């Protein structure tokens, strides 16, 4: 049956948390290998019957945006690299080249004439040009959500299958800033057999090198059996550039980068230039180079050695192709003909290297270790830990998650039907997928690009959001209109999307008010979509032009609603206070929408001349000294005023929250009898060093622990309603909001760091929880990994990515913070959680970006806070490296990442309107998600095909019986199923033809893909 992911601790040779506890992390000078040691080898190791096989693998790192935009790099550099690669590989049959970034390759190939397309296909087919990974990008591994890692991988590999007829099975990840086990998870489920990584902490490289553990079978932290394992090669040295890839001595290796002799504007910082290889020097030059190779080979277990040959945007000029190729050819001729070296060296590809490694393994020459864990937080040297980019450019980090959801929703909503080409559905979805995929680049979501490049990514993402909205609203109109009435104009807006959290109140006033009135329009239809495969009820809100509005379902059943004011916060430069103003012409109406699995539900908003029977009105209390009046137009309850004071609130039967006089949480009481548990929010600031290394987009180099933000006497606004209550406070740089709807609170921070240079703003939670040095953070929204704070490491080393959540716990109590955006965070003392909100840095951090981070803009960060008793939960043992969410924390995460979508009908009357879609869809167990639903065929295909990605998480058992659900068989969601197949996660290979055309559900922590085929 399924593997147990909780109770059995895997036995692995290397467990990265255990390794971290034992390592000392001393930064001593190792000689020419500055972070290693002087490698020694026995010359007699190699001989006539046991040669060293060397693969020199030419490559070119092409960032899809960084210090230029994608299109700028394409025009100035990448199109010439690819054009000249085609020519030089064509003309030089033993030369090889690998290529990773399919965004660029697709941009290139589609501009080729057919003669050149054919020539390109021939050098791919014959193995000279080899694709590695084949994703749209080489993604960030820290901030990216696994769903978007899969999206971009699929975008690139689907392109490659269609146009190049190849599917890579080896991955190349030389530049992401630390590495995640989510990558082998996805890759192994996508047909891969091997992967390569580079940017791991220098101390880890030393430790694993000493044990010859740089090649390993990387399995997931919970995986007892090993079925998730993927063979992984970690490169051993400081960079992927030629000085750090031939061997341990960069002064020697630089002499073999033949672009550095002067005419190209490059040189060797170790002050010994390359020399052109001639018959007079080739023996000496070869003895230098072979000795470097044999030292590198000592770090690995086979007689097969990988030597990358490349750097950023290399292999551009024809003269560069020639100078590298001709000099290496002279070296190979000499080396391979001189028996005393016992070396056979050649240009090769990545797959060629791995195939030869595994041939050695099968011949019994090596056994590889098993490994679990991750490779965060990266440091490349000294105390320079790359935890800054977990937060840099947080606006765009948040935008990533918004677009993630709208791509899912657009693909799902439109998959139910086949569309005519004139509807431009496929066109808009392809654009949306590609812009989101581009942003997964390790200079996109990471916030490590130049200002104008960030603007380009943002503009692309905005176009993608508009594309999603168009597809979604067309789809809703089709799904909810009587078929014989449906008369679409595929350019028309039948609905507009309403999003309450993006860009957010205080960031952009982009929401449309529903305008009702006796002399204009009595009522309005709205529609909610639920992308999750279970019934959901959730409060939804809209802006309306009257407070006298009531809600009905499309059976005209009244729905209870609450009306509240529309409050906006202002930085009053004449009074020097931050305080709220209420609208006198628009109001918020809130009600519970109940929406089928993967379905839609319609409601109607109707105006009346007076308070309606089933609509209540929130009270409002402004706490501040010196108040002034707050008129609210027709809102029927007058605002109350008071001096600052502690307050407590409870919605429904839910928790009771107590707040300080400054508007910040102080305690949570779960039930009426129970203790008021201390849970205190605090905002603090980190600065920058005034000597030594400065923080920048990549690096976090604080000048000591954080200092509290001075709050003064902030203005606090309390809104109390039957359905929703909140406490909001205007603090320096942050409008902080705690919202209660009857379960776990929601936190919203409108963060505007303003002109506070050299400041990082952190939000900290202080509790009594006896967590010691342990805390948990997620990896890519997929899994939670145990962290241990290490006081032998500096503060910034104890920061980890928080892509979706974090928690601390003791024997009895857990506090989980779920996020709607990836940010950096830690637990720096027992009972604490902290998460960075924004950072503004005036200096560059000396990694090549050439600017600090001075382009901050207001961002609305969102969270859920879940305090729980966990003493009755079945948790992993103390030695297990994973943790798992409870039901309530998982649902709270889903609330943030995949909320209901809201649609407002744009015209005055919707003729043929229907009340619901998907009432017959199965309501699957809470731990299962349909992560992807995508129609894979256009309308001309006689056999339509729909793909599904199913993911089951693992939730802790805590004694909530929580049961009766329906089985979900995705292959029967559409009618006329003729076949159901299990596929790789990219949909590109059929793995099993399924009996009865039934797609089984998956095991906890597993992800599977299915394709259903339909004959009508
Ligand atoms: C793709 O490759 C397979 C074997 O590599 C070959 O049989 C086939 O003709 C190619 N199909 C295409 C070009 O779609
Ligand atoms: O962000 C950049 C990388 C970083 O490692 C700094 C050195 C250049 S690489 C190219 C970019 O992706
Ligand atoms: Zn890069």
């Amino acid at each position: 049956q399924c593997q147990d992911v909780v109770q059995d601790v895997p036995n692995v040779d290397v467990q990265m948390l255990e390794l971290y506890d034992r390592m000392s992390f001393k930064d001593i000078d190792g000689g020419v290998w500055k972070q290693g040691w002087n490698i020694k080898y026995d010359p007699l190791k190699y001989n006539a019957h046991h040669k060293l096989k060397v693969f020199v693998v030419p490559h070119s790192h092409n960032d899809p945006g960084w210090i230029q935009t994608f299109e700028e790099y394409y025009q100035h550099d990448t199109k010439h690299i690819l054009s000249n690669a085609l020519r030089h590989l064509h003309d030089n049959p033993e030369m090889k080249f690998i290529w990773a970034e399919i965004s660029y390759f697709a941009r290139f190939y589609h501009d080729l004439g057919e003669n050149k397309k054919l020539q390109m296909k021939s050098i791919v087919k014959n193995g000279q040009l080899e694709f590695v990974t084949g994703g749209w990008v080489m993604p960030d591994e820290a901030n990216s959500h696994w769903r978007n890692v899969l999206l971009q991988l699929t975008e690139g590999q689907t392109w490659l299958k269609q146009f190049m007829n190849v599917t890579p099975t080896a991955s190349w990840a030389i530049d992401p800033f630390g590495h995640s086990p989510t990558m082998p998870y996805i890759l192994q489920k996508s047909g891969f057999k091997n992967m390569l990584i580079q940017r791991t902490h220098y101390s880890v490289k030393k430790e694993l090198a000493q044990q010859r553990q740089l090649e390993f079978l990387w399995r997931q932290i919970w995986d007892n059996k090993g079925d998730t394992a993927l063979f992984t090669h970690m490169m051993p040295f400081y960079s992927y550039d030629i000085p750090h890839t031939c061997g341990p001595d960069p002064k020697v290796c630089c002499q073999f980068d033949f672009k550095r002799m002067g005419s190209f504007g490059l040189s060797c910082p170790w002050k010994v230039p390359p020399r052109t290889i001639s018959d007079q020097n080739v023996a000496a030059r070869s003895d230098l180079l072979v000795d470097q190779w044999k030292k590198k080979a000592e770090l690995y277990r086979t007689n097969v050695l990988l030597i990358p040959l490349g750097d950023d945007f290399r292999f551009k000029q024809n003269t560069e192709w020639d100078v590298q190729r001709v000099n290496y050819e002279r070296l190979f001729e000499h080396i391979n003909s001189q028996a005393h070296f016992n070396v056979q060296a050649q240009f090769g590809t990545l797959q060629e290297y791995f195939d030869a490694v595994h041939q050695a393994e099968r011949a019994g020459q090596a056994e590889f270790p098993t490994l679990s864990g991750d490779f965060f937080t990266y440091a490349d040297r000294s105390d320079n830990y790359w935890s800054g980019y977990y937060t840099s450019r947080p606006y765009h980090k948040r935008m990533d998650r918004v677009l993630m959801h709208y791509v899912r929703a657009a693909e799902m909503l439109s998959a139910w039907h086949s569309w005519d080409g004139m509807a431009r559905i496929e066109e808009r979805l392809e654009q949306a997928r590609r812009e989101l995929s581009l942003f997964q680049h390790h200079d996109g979501i990471t916030g490590t690009a130049k200002t104008h490049v960030v603007v380009d990514y943002e503009q692309r993402m905005q176009e993608a959001l508009k594309a999603c909205q168009m597809v979604m609203q067309q789809s809703v109109y089709r799904l909810l209109t009587k078929p014989s009435i449906y008369s679409p104009d595929f350019s028309f807006s039948y609905f507009t999307l309403d999003d309450s959290r993006w860009p957010g109140s205080g960031v952009e006033d982009s929401r449309t008010t529903i305008i009702l009135g006796e002399d204009i329009l009595p009522s309005k239809h709205v529609v909610m979509h639920n992308t999750l495969p279970h019934w959901r009820e959730q409060l939804v809100d809209f802006y309306v032009s009257s407070p006298f509005v009531s809600v009905t379902d499309l059976a005209n059943n009244p729905v209870e609603a609450q009306v509240s004011p529309v409050w906006s916060w202002h930085h009053d430069t004449l009074t020097k206070t931050i305080h709220p103003q209420g609208s006198t012409t628009k109001y918020r109406i809130i009600f519970k929408a109940r929406v089928p699995p993967m379905g839609l539900a319609t409601y109607v908003l109707t105006i009346s001349d007076s308070k309606p029977e089933h609509t209540s009105y929130a009270s409002n209390l402004l706490l501040r000294k010196n108040p002034t009046s707050l008129p609210l137009g027709q809102y029927p309850e007058d605002v109350k005023f008071g001096d600052p004071r502690e307050i407590s609130l409870r919605v429904g039967n839910g928790p009771t929250l107590a707040f300080s006089e400054q508007g910040l949480l102080k305690s949570i009481q779960l039930t009426q009898d129970s203790p008021h548990v201390p849970v205190h929010f605090k905002f603090l600031k980190y600065g920058v060093r005034s000597h030594g290394d400065r923080s920048g987009a990549y690096l976090f180099l604080p000048n000591g622990p954080a200092s509290p933000v001075e709050l003064g006497q902030p203005v606090v606004l309390v809104t109390k309603g039957k359905l929703e209550s909140s406490v909001s406070v205007g603090l320096p740089s942050v409008v902080h909001q705690t919202i209660m709807r009857g379960g776990a609170p929601e936190i919203r921070n409108l963060v505007d760091i303003g002109s506070l240079d050299n400041t990082e703003i952190v939000m900290r939670l202080e509790t009594h929880i006896d967590s010691g040095d342990i805390f948990y953070t997620d990896l890519n929204g997929l899994q939670f990994i145990k962290r241990r704070r290490l006081d032998k490491l500096p503060l910034q080393a104890n920061y980890y990515p928080i892509p979706s959540g974090m928690f601390i716990e003791d024997a009895n109590t857990r506090l989980t913070l779920l996020t709607g955006q990836p940010l950096g965070g830690s637990s720096l003392a027992s009972g604490e959680l902290e998460i960075m909100q924004d950072r503004r840095l005036a200096s560059d951090d000396e990694r090549g970006l050439g600017q600090g981070v001075l382009d901050n803009k207001p961002v609305l960060h969102i969270y859920r806070l879940v305090l729980e008793k966990v003493n009755n939960c079945v948790r992993p043992s103390k030695l297990h490296p994973a943790g798992y969410l409870t039901s309530a924390a998982h649902k709270a995460s889903q609330s943030l990442l995949d909320p209901l979508d809201k649609f407002i009908f744009a015209e005055n009357e919707w003729i043929g309107a229907q009340g619901q879609f998907g009432g017959d869809h199965p309501s699957a167990r809470e731990d299962l998600d349909v992560s992807v639903m995508r129609r894979l065929t256009k309308s001309s295909a006689k056999t339509q095909r729909v793909g599904y990605v199913l993911h089951r998480t693992n939730l802790m058992q805590c004694g909530t019986p929580e049961e009766h659900t329906q089985k979900l068989d995705v292959c029967h969601l559409l009618p006329n199923v003729a076949r159901c197949e299990r596929t790789t996660l990219t949909f590109l290979q059929n793995l099993e033809h399924l009996d009865g055309m039934v797609a089984p559900e998956v095991c906890p922590m597993e992800t599977a893909a299915y394709v259903s085929s339909h004959s009508s």
